[PDB]
């Protein structure tokens, strides 16, 4: 599951919020 595609899986805001989240 991604959010869309930013840099990394944990990225407090942006990179979070459906990667690590």
């Amino acid at each position: 599951r991604i959010h869309m595609v930013y840099s990394k899986r944990s990225g407090k805001p942006r990179g979070y919020a459906f990667i690590e989240y």
